[PDB]
């Protein structure tokens, strides 16, 4: 009786996503959609919402529903088309293009989208059919230029001395040369290659180690961090808890930096894989693209054999673990589980190492389908049988943007830390760097902010049909 009411949520969840809230926008939609849920615009909006806060599968579900609910909201076809493309799936996002294309024959982009979608559709299958190093000659052929002005590998060693000069270079653009770009991918994954899939580390009761949570390229924020705190080292060592390429314009910078410092401090200076330091995300969000452009789209098919030797998650005196999603699906998982893992390779549709680089945690008891749409979420009755199962005091984890750097959920036992603050020039997000020390492992919460970078938007790489989706 109240479709006066239903729409009174419908401008007080509609209003919200202005205001870049979409927590509270999707909070009312569904309030809005409780009372009247045959309005498919409701559908639609939430949909977005949920697009903006990268939750794709519920994306999908409220478009998919907004479809049904309305073969003519135009709206429902392309939000929905976005949810598959942020999934990877091709085809799946071509034919709702397909049907747009028909339904409006005259209408322009509808074909640059159809045709753009077609192109990608075609050579993501296009590519079917040994190791990638095994080829490039690196110290042998690779000859350098004298022309080149910036940093040489000492030796192909890596010193404070070339990551300081390579950090400059960075922050006034400037690729650091292939020769050396290829080094130290090819020693950092020899490296990389020698860690068990769950590196354990023993902090003494005095001393810190710092724990960063997603990057995902902005490199500038980067700096800040080991400006705001200091560059890393045997006295100063941190931990980065994956995410650190795709959706900022400065992966590759981003990327070579931190690799650098892996080989600089193999031992103080820790890289966990998130689910973006994957081949399936670095194709649609920015990395093989932005490798391509200022490399070889060879390098690239380099940078993934070495994503493939990042441990999964990480363990501070038997006490904290920390990995870039979350816990599991199953009840099972035992840290000896997560040892045992074959990491090098790309993850598996679900299973431990999904959940381990894409589960998110929930306020609710038990698990849930998660708004992903990959892995599941997880109630903190899940977070307590883990911890207690593997006397495990609590984890940190990352994956998730949050309003001010951080968040502590499930008692105290799920923390959340994230590093890239505007998330997407956009979000306008606080972010945060966690200080554990050995003697007190409570987590030291350091929030810093935005701070300048050149021009260039975010995901100015990967073909278009993304930066269109994501602003
Ligand atoms: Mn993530
Ligand atoms: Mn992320």
């Amino acid at each position: 009786g109240a479709l006066k009411r239903a729409e009174e949520l419908k401008t007080q969840a509609n209003d919200y996503f202005k205001a870049k809230d979409y927590e509270n926008a999707i909070k009312f939609y569904s309030q809005a959609i409780e009372l009247n849920p045959s309005n498919a615009i409701y559908y639609g909006n939430r949909s977005l919402a949920y697009l903006r806060t990268e939750c794709y599968g519920y994306a999908l579900g409220d478009a998919t529903r907004a479809i049904e609910l309305d073969k003519k909201y135009i709206k429902g076809y392309y939000r929905r088309a976005a949810s598959n493309m942020a999934l990877g799936k091709f085809r799946a996002a071509l034919r709702d293009y397909e049907t747009v294309v028909k339904v409006k024959p005259h209408d322009k982009d509808a074909k640059m989208k159809y045709q753009e979608c077609n192109k990608i559709v075609k050579q993501k299958a296009f590519e079917r059919a040994k190791r990638s190093v095994v080829d490039s000659l690196d110290i042998e052929s690779m000859t350098i230029e004298d022309e080149y002005s910036g940093p040489k590998l000492e030796d192909g060693k890596v010193t404070i001395s070339f990551m300081k000069e390579l950090m400059q270079w960075y922050k006034d653009q400037k690729k650091l040369h292939r020769k050396c770009a290829y080094q130290i991918l090819v020693q950092v994954k020899e490296v990389l290659s020698k860690l068990s899939t769950l590196v354990e580390t023993t902090l003494k009761e005095t001393e810190k180690i710092t724990v960063c949570g997603d990057t995902h390229g902005q490199f500038y924020d980067l700096l800040n961090i080991f400006e705001l705190n200091g560059l890393p080292s045997e006295t100063n060592p941190y931990i980065f808890n994956g995410d650190f390429v795709d959706r900022g314009s400065f992966s590759v910078e981003v990327i070579l930096t931190l690799f650098g410092f892996k080989l600089l401090y193999p031992d103080h200076f820790h890289l966990l894989r998130g689910n973006h330091e994957t081949d399936n995300m670095n194709q649609i969000y920015g990395f093989e693209g932005e490798v391509k452009a200022k490399y070889t789209a060879q390098m690239y098919e380099l940078f993934s054999e070495v994503f493939e030797w990042l441990p999964l998650a990480q363990c501070i005196n038997g006490k904290v673990l920390i990995m870039h999603g979350g816990l599991f699906s199953e009840d099972g998982v035992t840290l000896d589980d997560i040892r045992k893992i074959e990491r090098n390779r790309q993850p598996p549709d679900s299973g431990p190492m999904c959940d381990l680089l894409w589960s998110d945690p929930q306020p609710q008891n038990g698990r849930s389908i998660s708004k992903r749409g990959v892995s599941c979420q997880f109630g903190p009755d899940v977070t307590k049988a883990f911890l207690e199962e593997n006397n495990l005091d609590y984890i940190i984890r990352s994956h998730e943007v949050k309003a001010e750097g951080y968040e502590v959920a499930h008692g105290g036992r799920c923390v959340t830390v994230f590093s890239a603050p505007n998330y997407c020039d956009q979000m306008g997000n606080k972010a945060s760097y966690i200080h554990l020390q050995g003697s007190d492992l409570r987590p030291q919460f350091h929030q810093f902010t935005a701070v300048p970078h050149p021009n260039v938007k975010p995901m100015a790489y990967a073909n278009t049909l993304l930066q269109l989706g994501m602003m």
